[PDB]
Parts: structure tokens; C-alpha cells; sequence
């Protein structure tokens, strides 16, 4: 995929959002920016530029579930690629969030191996 292609990171807790980042470094993604939770993403979603969001579940002010569903109903955003990275492992949460649109969804916590598989299914499945 476009090693420019921009990521929004959001976690209520640095060390996921620090980890997602480096990782994605690795890979060579280096424009990246974090939010702290749904509020905040739909902020910067909304500046606009961003091709790909990765994001927790449990955060205060709008949870991930509420952030995916906000994303799939605008139609400006509708089709941006959503990956849920929570520790959120019961089948109950998975289905409401592939249902709800989830583009993937990785449990935490996470080996960078899994990660890059999963990004790349992603990629691979919207052919970037
Ligand atoms: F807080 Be997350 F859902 F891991
Ligand atoms: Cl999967
Ligand atoms: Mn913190
Ligand atoms: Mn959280």
C-alpha cells in the first residue's frame, strides 16, 4: 500500500497508541497522527487527509463500537477502512462490530506479526 496513505491511532491509553505507531513505522508508515477517543478521531477525521483508522473499544466520551458506526453512516468517510484493536474477545462484540462494519478487528494483546497480517488482509481486500 501508499507509504503515505495517512493513519489515525485511537486509544484512551498512550502505550497501545505507542505501539501502533512504532509498528507502523516499521512497516514504513510514517504519517500518523492518535486521538484519545471517538470525539477526538471525528475531530481530526474531519480536518480531513486520513485513509485509515485503527482503533480501541473501551474509551470515555465515544467508545469504539459508537466511532465505527459514526464513520460507516457519514458519507464522506463511509468507505474509510476501520481496524478494531481492543481486548474485547467475546464473540458477542466481535459479531456486533463486524456487523457494524469493522474492516478487521485483532484482540489484544497483539504480536506485531498479527498486526502486519491483518493490516495487509485489509489492504489486500480493498486492493491498496
Ligand atoms: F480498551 Be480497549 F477496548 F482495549
Ligand atoms: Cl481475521
Ligand atoms: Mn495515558
Ligand atoms: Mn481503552
Amino acid at each position: 500500500a501508499d507509504k503515505e496513505l495517512k493513519f489515525l491511532v485511537v486509544d484512551d491509553f498512550s502505550t497501545m497508541r505507542r505501539i501502533v505507531r512504532n509498528l507502523l513505522k516499521e512497516l514504513g508508515f510514517n504519517n500518523v497522527e492518535e486521538a484519545e477517543d471517538g470525539v477526538d478521531a471525528l475531530n481530526k477525521l474531519q480536518a480531513g487527509g486520513y485513509g485509515f483508522v485503527i482503533s480501541d473499544w473501551n474509551m470515555p466520551n465515544m467508545d469504539g463500537l459508537e466511532l465505527l458506526k459514526t464513520i460507516r453512516a457519514d458519507g464522506a468517510m463511509s468507505a474509510l477502512p476501520v481496524l478494531m484493536v481492543t481486548t474485547e474477545a467475546k464473540k458477542e462484540n466481535i459479531i456486533a462490530a463486524a456487523q457494524a462494519g469493522a474492516s478487521g478487528y485483532v484482540v489484544k494483546p497483539f504480536t506485531a506479526a498479527t498486526l502486519e497480517e491483518k493490516l495487509n488482509k485489509i489492504f489486500e481486500k480493498l486492493g491498496m
